[PDB]
């Protein structure tokens, strides 16, 4: 599925996916009932679900 970003998510980590509020994100899978792991402006990585809305 595909969540839409609600707030901008800077990680610190390559490891987590960069993205702005607006941003679409093509979801790849959950990696823990807190996190996702997508992909979003030619990279991937996880990201906190709670900053994404999910298009379901």
């Amino acid at each position: 599925m595909r969540a839409e970003a609600l707030f901008d998510f800077t990680g610190n980590s390559k490891l987590e996916l960069n993205f702005k509020a607006g941003d679409v994100i093509f979801l790849l899978s959950r990696i823990n009932k807190d996190w996702l792991e997508g992909t979003v402006r030619g990279a991937t990585g996880i990201f906190p679900l709670s900053f994404v809305k999910i298009l379901k």
